[PDB]
């Protein structure tokens, strides 16, 4: 009523106020006033619902940050932000490709990242997501993901100046840099640690610590345990902790990452600051790390709790008044109703993130590519409600993490089976245990309280040729390029944006020698992280016909049709069409010009599909995008040999 | 190769030199040259499908007119220009709502307007179209679509200042004005045609101009006739065209309308001159009139060539360039597919509209009205491809022209009709020439040649309430007002902006009077364009038991609710559900909160649709968001009482 009226309108009027004071230039305040308008109700609800009354002492200090976030911006970065806001579906793009590496072992460094340019252009590459760079822990970092100082690269990557530069040559050839927000826990060794350690009180409220087990002990009781193998549990005793003897500080993942206290604004105003810092530097999106984690509620599991997606939508509402080019990328492992929530809602509060890792895909091809059948992948993807068009799925078929069997007991009792049994079955198969398996993967994180598995190995180990090059065998060795030439299909096809993990392109297999480096021996991913093969880059170039020569002549082939074809937009889902038979999945995408059916055999049997469920979706002309050629759905079946792909439309 | 790639080069850099010269800011330069860069290929190439070489003789005098059009775009244009990229899916959210109405009917005279938006408001209008406003020719002019000057308002409505004042009043209440683009033809009057008669070959050149009968007779062979009654054929004989004795000019409406000739490329000139004249007085979205007939060509119908979606996405391009607010909307009446490509294709080309009517929805609510049976709207609908999910269908229940039964023979076999047959049934049915039909409509442009029929009429009288007021029978006055209502519940509901015409909120009737006026007594369009009725708008605040004061109680919740239902997001598209029962018409949404059923009894009689369609879709538990009330769809059946409408969601 007028009492809480009067207040909101005093509110509104100050922070117009401290924007204008703030431009000596009146279009700029004119601007940043319409950005506020437009996402200043995103903004402070989201902050209002995680820090209730807290938030009223909070505009003067986040727009401080933010205005000058925006006269620091580049004018070339300015620019990129115009460009980005008359282009909003610039993610959603079939030419749209992305490539994930670790700057090191791609490039060296980031001005050797540079020299690859023409590389990553020739691949059609335009999106390109740098593994962790900034400054970590010296010694074990998790690969990064133990990060020291937000402000600096890591010093044998280069500098903060590598790093623009780098980004200045990225845009020159079209390609946006993507980088890590590691935003759920920082290094034991961060200066906000150390000084919780001294004994800061303004750094002890960054953290969650406990003077004994009894905070530790109840919230364990609801808490699963992420690394089993390196540090048990979801808190470490530290013995500088405090004046006496330690304390207990949670740490979710190594001992050696401390997570942070999301509770404590104070954090939130510090990751607004690095992401308008990162944005000022070049980035373009944020991959928000272990976004799932940020929020603790005794009683839970402390993952996806409803500040995640408040303070998600906040910090994004922050980040894009300044720099509206800058997109955010979620990871979360969650079952799909709930995953619907990192993107966004389509109702009265604003979109959480622009884009999320499709996990339950590459679970599922994974999974169908060992049971040869596809009726779990059918039901999987049927579980999923719709997102928001204007937001985009990521897809891959393998990153820099081992693989969680996802499976939710739900899907699988549609499909017929027991989602334990099939997730016992993933793990004994992708290990390499189960007679006949053509897999080469690692057992990660074995879990001896529950059995739970995990599985470490490159997309080539996992999909046969490490054991097909073993034997000699050449139908081995083609019926694992054929494997992965389909499931990078899958995801060119799927609608999102593809990542490929650097080197997919040219197989290259499990990297045994990381128990040779002591940093990364206990860690079997690795094992999945090689350094990049260049003098192999230039063989398959010149040699085309070897397995990896196959792989790559074969992807860029199918990089080639995926940016000219326009019913690949992301705006649009791929819809499950129910198939007659388990080796295959098709998949209908409706796009004006004309329905595509995408049809697939997770089998190495020729199946031959009966025509009438494409006929009935097509006609009875269609063409073949992927090998360019017809066929006539009137004849009564399709003949499909082991592991083809079609992307049909009609013609 | 090099020769072609060296000439675009020069040209391209031709364009940004003439760019950077015109600003003095560097900002402005750099802002139009990203403008430019976003939509300069849609420009160039669509300019070039359309007059091939003569492009390259064009930009220099397109960029002046969009140069200078920017330079003089007014500050708050400019914002309001940011504002709209900051929320490209402003058309889309379910709290749009628009109106449409003549100025002089409506309040008299724009100013006159201004003292209207209260009312406008307390309805939740967002979009105000108001009807054709520029200086028609004197006497008959087809209610203002024979414009004689584009750069003045007619006068007894105003001025340009008025006009531009009344748009920042819009503004200031978060309406946006929508106002036609007579783009197709122009009055006999307009000085375009005085000088053409008069001998100017430059203006002789903007018409289509025939010494004798021989080109006229060898179009005609192939066009249909659009008003027979008023003005026969598509020519007409003009004794001042020539030197000699007349001249036959194309007009495919009234003989008083030329035809202008899109084959010339000074007439695109003129109308993007023209377009951004009108944005820069504040309008914000142009109704292409009659985009349809821009293009002809020898051996067609002269409708829907591929020149008209070129010209549109041209049109829009340069508009958007100098002021990204404008969005344009397509009055197209053309085949499900057809009708697509005035949106956009989701392809390599740019979109062409943001909006376009949705003529079909309106056809087959009128059709199921009649008939009783809802599988024709069914057949229709599924015929549509879906649309690009950025554009938005305006939804209408009438509007100021008459009505045509664009039926397609091919919707109608597939429902177990013939689409000659029934067209002639609704003929029949709404001119209340079939027994027992409660419409009261009148035949518009019957034509001998091949019975082709249309209807006027309001609403209110085609839903059977004149009938009903004239019997004074309480059943038959019940059903007409809950037609009413469903009528506008199925657009509010559809997905896209629902276009009120003026005083449908009030249930007005046929106004016969109109054939004491002789400029409207000959065309009885005017019958369903009355004056408003403002004694009878206080009478239903005051008093809502009365049939127009249900009418307008019905709408004013509906509206309330369409705007707190988040599945109303025109990003999704409303698909069928089959129906069991042919009385009703489900349609599904899906959101990512959960789906929508929308069912709708299209009988006055009692259906018991059987409960599982809907179990199926959305469990055992839901809501009505209609009544707020809840059903339990594990019954074996769901009671819709006579033209009862649900909003089913989970719950
Ligand atoms: O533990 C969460 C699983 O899901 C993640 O994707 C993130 O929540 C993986 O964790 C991420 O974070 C950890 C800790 O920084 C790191 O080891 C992973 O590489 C990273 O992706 C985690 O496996
Ligand atoms: O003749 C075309 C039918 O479709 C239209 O929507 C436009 O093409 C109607 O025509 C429009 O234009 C004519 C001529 O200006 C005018 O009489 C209508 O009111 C207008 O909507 C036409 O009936």
């Amino acid at each position: 009523g007028p009492l809480g009226s009067m207040l909101k309108d005093v509110l509104t009027s100050e922070l117009a106020a401290q924007v204008r004071d703030a431009f000596d230039d009146d279009r700029d305040a004119e601007t940043f006033l319409l950005r506020l308008e437009r996402y200043g109700e995103d903004l402070w609800e989201s902050l209002r619902a995680v820090y209730g009354d807290q938030v009223r002492a909070l505009p003067g200090r986040l727009l401080e940050v933010m205005l000058h976030a925006y006269h620091a911006r580049p004018a070339e970065l300015r620019r990129l932000d115009e460009a980005r806001l008359l282009r909003p579906d610039w993610l959603q793009r079939p030419e749209m490709v992305g490539y994930v590496a670790y700057t090191d072992r791609f490039a060296g460094t980031l001005k050797g990242v540079e020299e690859r340019l023409d590389y990553l252009e020739g691949l059609g590459v335009k999106y390109l997501h740098l593994m962790p760079l900034l400054r970590p822990r010296e010694g074990e970092n998790d690969g990064g993901y133990a990060v020291q100082d937000y402000r600096a690269v890591r010093p044998d990557l280069g500098t903060m100046d590598d790093l623009s530069a780098l980004a200045r040559a990225l845009r020159g050839r079209g390609i946006s840099l993507v980088l890590d927000l590691v935003l759920n826990h920082v290094a034991r060794e961060h200066a906000w640690a150390q000084k919780a350690r001294a004994g800061d009180p303004k750094y002890r409220a960054y953290f969650h610590l406990f003077p004994d087990r009894r905070g530790p002990d109840a919230f364990e009781a609801t808490l699963p345990e992420i690394f089993p193998d390196f540090a048990p549990g979801n808190f470490s005793w530290d013995e500088e902790i405090g004046e006496g003897e330690g304390g207990w500080v949670w740490t979710t993942f190594n001992s050696y990452q401390w997570d942070l206290n999301w509770a404590n604004p104070d954090v939130f105003l510090e990751f607004v600051d690095i992401i308008l810092y990162l944005a000022n530097r070049g980035v373009e999106v944020f991959r928000l790390d272990a976004i799932a984690f940020i929020w603790k509620r005794l009683g839970t599991d402390c993952q996806n709790q409803p500040e995640v997606h408040h303070l998600t939508r906040a910090l994004r509402a922050a980040a894009r008044i300044v720099a509206p080019a800058v997109a955010f990328k979620a990871e979360a492992i969650v079952a799909p109703a709930d995953l619907i929530h990192y993107l966004g809602t389509r109702a009265h509060h604003g979109k959480v993130s622009d884009m999320a890792y499709h996990n339950s895909l590459m679970v599922q091809l994974w999974s169908s590519l060992a049971s040869r059948n596809t009726r779990l992948f059918e039901e999987a993807l049927r579980a999923f409600p719709p997102k928001p068009t204007s937001t985009t799925w990521g897809l891959y078929v393998r990153c820099h993490d081992d693989i969680g069997w996802a499976i939710s007991d739900e899907d699988a009792a549609r499909a017929g089976l027991n989602g334990a049994a099939h997730r016992h079955f993933l793990s004994d198969f992708y290990s390499g245990q189960f007679p006949g398996s053509f897999a080469r993967g690692l057992v990660f994180q074995y879990n001896p309280v529950n059995g739970d598995r995990r599985i470490s190995g490159s997309a080539a180990s996992l999909a046969g040729l490490e054991a097909a090059l073993e034997t000699g065998d050449p139908g081995r060795i083609e019926d694992a390029v054929r494997r992965l030439l389909l499931l990078h299909t899958v995801i060119l096809g799927f609608g999102g944006v593809p990542l490929l993990y650097m080197g997919d392109e040219l197989a290259l297999l499990n990297d045994y020698a990381f128990e040779d480096v002591p940093e990364h021996a206990p860690d079997n991913r690795w094992v999945h992280r090689p350094q990049m093969d260049w003098a192999l880059a230039e063989r398959v170039r010149q040699e085309p016909s070897s397995p990896a020569g196959r792989v790559n002549t074969g992807l860029r082939h199918l990089l080639r049709v995926r940016r000219d074809t326009p019913q690949l937009h992301a705006s649009i889902e791929s819809q499950v069409l129910p198939s007659p038979d388990s080796r295959a999945l098709l998949l209908r995408r409706d796009h004006p010009l004309g329905g595509m059916v995408q049809v697939y055999n997770f089998s190495e049997e020729t199946v031959m599909l009966p025509s009438h469920v494409l006929r009935d979706v097509l006609g009875d002309h269609v063409q073949d995008r992927l090998s360019g050629s017809a066929f006539r759905l009137d004849r009564p079946t399709v003949r499909l040999e082991g592991y083809r792909a079609l992307w049909l439309t009609a013609g």
